[PDB]
Formats: structure tokens, sequence, C-alpha cells
């Protein structure tokens, strides 16, 4: 019993974190086999930030311009390449602590775990969602760039995020591990805003199922509703539409609790309409949307990793 | 910017987790040097749970009754000992992934990180506080016993918690790593309840400082109040008294924000009196108390580990 924003154990990822230094700019890199991934804006200078041309910036670099620490050990870069917005620095040493790993590009709504790092040294680990506006409500200070987000699946680290920038609204923007930004953001210091965010409806539903699994049951009703009619209420309250594919993902949870999916939809409808009346679901006074149906099942059933 | 329930990276602790099996009972153990710590109720049987006498239960065991997996590798117990409520199983192999480590017994109010484990395999990592009633609002399923809680301080893992049991109210009880329960709980399957909990006042204050550091500032006032008068309002709302020693710990934060400690006390007083008016502090619709002043400074300043 109990329900926490639970992050994957971060050991597999801690042993891949390294410092990368070009000129006056120090940020984090990720070390897999004999390659170090980091945000390409490490090659920028204080005056190269307004509209940087990374292609000319990078033709002008030689390998020894890249200082890479793995701890107190000094790695040697033997070649560099740019893939979208990430630097791939081929180094002479293969990381022996490389886990089995994949690069995945995740859909808005999925969650991942973030290992926040500074100078190649992990600081902390927390759980994030990729918001519908392809930003993340993260916790990131100066020098946090290059920290990654990831999921673990038995033994494989699916890296899904690298951190690049903080937006004026305080949310965060970055890329998959092939350097494509999530969302329409660019690695330029120009005006960019986050864009209207919505609530991840299917996750709110999965969290309400977690509640039923953990003993809260006050928010239910004998009402039901159609999918069409549910979406009409959702969009008013700035929720994402719920698809039939969402309903199907929420199947196992529906069946474990005996609450039909369109029934939990009627519960949420009433919750959005009437509020929580100053009660709390799972110790939360807000409808929580950063838990996927996978997450709920991982936590309320007890899935491990090797 | 941003503020998350941030757990310490758990790599150092993942490499200490092991499975421990006596008879029909499998639970987690912690492996430091050549010793495996686990809850002593692993030697219990289904009928030995009402008022177990662990001394007679343990004189009757021989070493080979203890099956210890470190992964797919099978450890050999060469001796056993009971220290309070924990088994110390001396094994023939020293754990090579033993970090520098301390056992500390923490005061209510401190927080730690929990690595939830099943069959010796870590499942997830989240951040807990030791509540004033010496329970923890954790997330724990069957077989989670032996999972530890811990803090990291540069390179040293200060283990502070082992998990033993879930209480009827769904909160969790366990011990320090020398086997003394936090609180008045015993490892017996008899009636025990959690006891009235209070809110960790100094932490609520430190979180409000985190808010000021991260841009929220709506909850302040030109009011001030005396310590005496603040405690009078606190105890009404079931908050802990705030001591002068609390005020001093909150010094660095006071000085980083220029909000006198007794001024943030006047802010909280008004917040407890008038509510939040359906606003949110740091994305939270509740006064959050599971962040120590240390935590806020770690996260809003960026402290790392090696
Ligand atoms: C990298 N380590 C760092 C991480 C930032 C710093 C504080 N919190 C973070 O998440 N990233 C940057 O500082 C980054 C610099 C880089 C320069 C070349 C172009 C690509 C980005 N920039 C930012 O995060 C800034 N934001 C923007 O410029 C944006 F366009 F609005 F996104 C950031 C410094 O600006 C404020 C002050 C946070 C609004
Ligand atoms: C150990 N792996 C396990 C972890 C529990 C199971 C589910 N969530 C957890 O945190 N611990 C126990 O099941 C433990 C068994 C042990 C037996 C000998 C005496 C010491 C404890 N017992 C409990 O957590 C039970 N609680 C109690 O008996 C208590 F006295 F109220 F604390 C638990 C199984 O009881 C309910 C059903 C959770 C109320």
């Amino acid at each position: 019993s109990g329900f926490r924003k639970m992050a994957f154990p971060s050991g597999k990822v801690e042993g891949c974190m390294v410092q990368v230094t070009c000129g006056t700019t120090t940020l984090n890199g990720l070390w897999l086999d004999d390659v170090v991934y980091c945000p390409r804006h490490v090659i920028c200078t204080s005056e190269d930030m307004l509209n940087p041309n990374y292609e000319d910036l990078l033709i002008r670099k030689s390998n020894h311009n890249f200082l890479v620490q793995a701890g107190n050990v000094q790695l040697r870069v033997i070649g560099h390449s740019m893939q979208n917005c990430v630097l791939k620095l081929k180094v002479d040493t293969a990381n022996p602590k490389t886990p089995k790993y994949k690069f995945v590009r995740i859909q808005p709504g999925q969650t991942f775990s973030v290992l926040a790092c500074y100078n190649g040294s992990p600081s902390g680990v927390y759980q994030c969602a990729m918001r519908p506006n392809f930003t993340i409500k993260g916790s990131f200070l100066n020098g946090s760039c290059g920290s990654v987000g990831f999921n673990i699946d038995y033994d494989c680290v699916s890296f899904c995020y690298m951190h690049h920038m903080e937006l004026p609204t305080g949310v965060h923007a970055g890329t998959d591990l092939e350097g494509n930004f999530y969302g329409p953001f660019v690695d330029r210091q120009t005006a960019q805003a986050a864009g209207t965010d919505t609530t991840i409806t299917v996750n709110v539903l999965a969290w309400l199922y977690a509640a039923v699994i953990n003993g809260d049951r006050w928010f239910l009703n004998r009402f039901t509703t159609t999918l069409n009619d549910f979406n009409l209420v959702a969009m008013k309250y700035n929720y994402e539409p719920l698809t039939q594919d969402h309903v199907d993902i929420l199947g196992p949870l529906s069946a474990q609790t005996g609450i039909a999916v369109l029934d939990m939809c009627a519960s949420l409808k009433e919750l959005l309409q009437n509020g929580m009346n100053g009660r709390t679901i799972l110790g939360s006074a807000l409808l929580e949307d950063e838990f996927t149906p996978f997450d709920v099942v991982r936590q309320c059933s007890g899935v491990t990793f090797q």
C-alpha cells in the first residue's frame, strides 16, 4: 500500500554521466560505449548565443577543444559529429558500465525519470511527464544541461530525454538522444514560449484507478457517460481528449477494479465539475496527471528490474 | 528553476540489495562488506507471527537455512546474529560494491530516500520523511521488507531506515540499520496503530522559502509575529512547535531571501488561517512538509555527490 511519484533506480544511468567542457562552457554528457552525447550548445560562446550557426561553429573546433571527465579520469576525444542538436564525441575508452540501452522518442503523456547532474556528478533523481506542449516541469539549475531522462524495462535503459534549456515560464525543453527537440523549440537564445498546456486525461484516470486500488473510493458514482459526452466536459476544463485507444490501455486497470472505463470517466467528470470539496485523493488536493497506466500497474503490482 | 521531490541517486544502494530466504519467507537484505542485514521476521513462519520469540526461533536455525541471492549468484552464510530487530548474516563474500557508509538514526522531520525492492531487485526510488509519529507514508507491497532508506553526503551513504511492516492505516514502520524501531512499534502481528501525526512545521517553512527562491511570492505579508504567538496558532492546526533551533537552521534561507524567519512564520499563520484560496505553491494545493531546510538548499543551490 501507498502511492508515490516513483522513479526508476538510477544506478545504470549514474555510471554513464560525465563532464564535457568546451572553452568557458561546462555541462553534462552521456557516455555509452565509446561515444559521449551532450547538447551541441557546449560549443557556443557568450556572443554566439543569439543565432548560433553550429555548422560553422563546429568546423572550427578540433578534438582537443573537448575536455571530457569521467570522474577524476580524463577522457580523450578522437572525433566529433553533430546529429540534430546533440554532439556525438567518439572517445578512445568504451564505458565499461554501459547498460543495455535504447534511444526512444516518447509521445506526450509518457513519463520518465530524470537524473539531475552537475559537472558529471548526479545530484538527484525525480519523475517527470512530457507535457502535451512538449515541455517538462523539471528541476534544473545552471550546468544541468546534458542530464538525461529515461525509463527502465527489465534490464534495458530506454533513454528518452536530454536537457537543453529553461523557458521563461520555468519549464524545461530538450531533445531525444538523437538531438531532435521535443516541441517546436530551438537551441537559440531568442524568444520562445511554452504554448498552452493541457491535462493528460488518461493519466488522471489511471491515477484515480490507483486510488481505488489503494482504498480511496469516495469519488465514484453510479453515473456513467459516453465517450463523446466525456470529451465535451474535458475540453472545457482544458483536458486532452480521451480516445478509444486510451480506453483500451486503461483496460487492465478497469478489470482489476471492476470499475468500467466509462464509469471512471463519469467520476472524473463530476470531480472536474464539483471539485474535491477540500478532500484529497492519494494524499493530493489536485487531480494528478503525471502517472501513466503503466506507472500505476508498475507501482500497485510491484514490477522490478535487472 | 523548478522544485521536485528529489531523491538521491540510488546507484550506491542498488549494488547492496540482495534476496534473503528462510523457509517459505522471501524478503530483501542489505549487503555491506561481508554482512547481510535483513528484518529478523524472515525466520518467522505463518503460525509464528502472533507473539514470536525470535531468540528461540533463531537458536533453532542453522546457517544453511538462510538462502541469499546476490543476483543469479548464490551467497553462503557462515554465521548469524540478531541485533535488536535485524538479522546480521555474515557471508563468505565481501560485497565489492560496498560504498562508504554510515548507519545513522534520524530524528522525526528528517527526510530520506527509499529504494523499493522485491526479491533483491530494486523496483523504484522515492523521497520520504520520518513523520512525527515515527511512521513513513511510503509505497510498499508484499516482499518489500528489507528495502532501506538513506541519505547521501558527498560519497557516504548514511543508511537510516529498514522496512518491516505496513500498519492498518497504510503507513509504514521499520527500523534503523541496527534494528531499533522508529516509534513504539514491534515486529509482532498484533494490534498497533500509528498514533496522531502532526505537520513538520520547519519543513513547511523551508518549502515556502523554496517557493520564494523559485518565483512565487503571493503568500507573503508585512505582518510579523513572535515565536510564542506563532506556536499558539500552529498547535491549533496540528503543527509541530517551532523552536529557536528551528529558527536558526532556517537562517541561511532567511538570509538568501531577505525574509526574516519570523516573517515567513506570519505568512504561514495567514496561510493556515485563510487557506490557499485555491491557488498553488510550487504546483501544490497543500502545505508541503516533506522537504527539510537542507533539502531546499540542496535543490535550489545544486549540491552533487561522488
Ligand atoms: C544548461 N546547462 C542550461 C540549463 C538551464 C540553466 C538554468 N536552468 C536550465 O534549465 N541551459 C541554458 O542556460 C540555455 C543556454 C543555451 C544557450 C544557447 C542556446 C541554447 C540554450 N538557455 C536557457 O535555458 C535560457 N532560456 C532561453 O534562452 C530560452 F530561449 F528562453 F529558452 C535561460 C538561461 O533563460 C532563462 C533565464 C531561464 C529564462
Ligand atoms: C514484508 N515484506 C512485509 C511488507 C508489508 C506487506 C505489504 N506492505 C508492507 O509494507 N511485511 C509484513 O507483511 C509484516 C509481516 C511481519 C510478520 C511478523 C511480525 C512483523 C511483521 N506485517 C505487516 O506489515 C502487517 N501489519 C501488521 O501486522 C501490523 F501489526 F499492523 F503492523 C500487514 C500485513 O497488515 C496489513 C494487512 C497491511 C494491515
